[PDB]
């Protein structure tokens, strides 16, 4: 049982949450040395899918609604370790912004880090609403790193998102890097590494890679370019299905582009129920559209 109802925050309209993008936007450009020079996208799109990835179809608990990641439990989920830095991030944003529920916040994080690396327009609905620390969903939903397609496959049914999905959700794995200390991994995938393009596939594909154990002891596909890929990256490219999809977005950026904005505000808005007549979808300008 369970529904989520989206509730717009109190009096506000677009323009309000175009304001709480530009913040966003403007100190995503201003502390530009973090996690050296990368930057705080790749970190703000990964926290917007962790609070939603917690989501299971099967009883509507988890997922982006309640900004259940606020709470000690979530917050220290070992599969979250690494994401504080944005939550830190979002901060002085909350403070400058406090009528934003939570939720809304940290998955309007991940859609203005896209659009501002360069990548799609993703529109982005508000209403969601915070809800009690006992909402929050205990850990372990969060995917293993070390399995292979058919664990990728599994998992993300739970999620409700197909092959085709899976796939353009992980492209986002070109953005930023593995962090030893965070998940027992090491190293880029790719060369642009805060700029949002279909470099992930062409990377699997195009690149020399070798099975090696790393120094927390585990595996990882490396390249003599020095790239990685996860186990998981890399069974996209060792099942007949998959790696037919990687094929179309390493040669269609534009399709990898509009197949991630769909699978992306799928992702987010999971389990959150919009009455008939609440606002259309947001497609908030960057700030570059807006000459800012
Ligand atoms: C089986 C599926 C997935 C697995 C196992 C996985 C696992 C990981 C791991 C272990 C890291 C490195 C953490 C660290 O050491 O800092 C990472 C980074 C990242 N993930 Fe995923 N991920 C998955 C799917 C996704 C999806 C669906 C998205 C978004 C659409 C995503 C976005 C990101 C981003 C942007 C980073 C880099 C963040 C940074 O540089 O700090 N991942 N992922
Ligand atoms: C988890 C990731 N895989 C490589 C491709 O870069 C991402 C950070």
């Amino acid at each position: 049982t369970l529904v989520h109802v989206a509730s717009v925050e109190k009096g506000r309209s677009y323009e309000d949450f175009q304001k709480v993008y530009n913040a966003i936007a403007l100190k995503l450009r201003e502390d530009d040395e973090y996690d050296n020079y990368i930057g705080y996208g790749p970190v703000l799109v990964r926290l917007a899918w962790h609070i939603s990835g917690t989501w299971d179809k099967h009883d509507n608990t988890g997922g982006s609604y309640g900004g259940t990641y606020r709470f000690k439990k979530e917050f220290n989920d070992p599969s979250n370790a690494g994401l504080q830095n944005g939550f830190k991030f979002l901060e002085p944003i909350h403070k400058e912004f406090p009528w934003i529920s939570s939720g809304d916040l940290f998955s309007l994080g991940g859609v203005t880090a896209v659009q501002e690396m360069q990548g799609p327009k993703i529109p982005w609905r508000c209403g969601r609403v915070d809800t009690p620390e006992d909402t929050t969903p205990d850990n372990g939903r969060l995917p293993d790193a070390d399995k292979d397609a058919g664990y990728v496959r599994t998992f993300f049914q739970r999620l409700n998102m197909n092959d085709r999905e899976v796939v353009a959700l992980m492209g986002a794995h070109a953005l930023g890097k593995t962090h030893l200390k965070n998940s027992g991994y090491e190293g880029p995938g790719g060369a642009a590494n805060n700029v949002f393009t279909n470099e992930f596939y062409l990377n699997l594909l195009n690149e020399d890679w070798k099975l090696e154990k790393n120094d927390a002891n585990n595996e990882q596909w490396d390249s003599k370019s020095g790239y990685m890929m996860l186990p998981t990256d890399y069974s996209l490219i060792q099942d007949p299905k998959y790696l037919s999809i990687v094929k179309e977005y390493a040669n269609d950026q534009d399709k990898f582009f509009k197949d991630f904005s769909k699978a992306f505000e799928k992702l987010l808005e999971d389990g959150i129920t919009f009455p008939k007549d609440a606002p259309s979808p947001f497609i908030f300008k960057t700030l570059e559209e807006q000459g800012l």
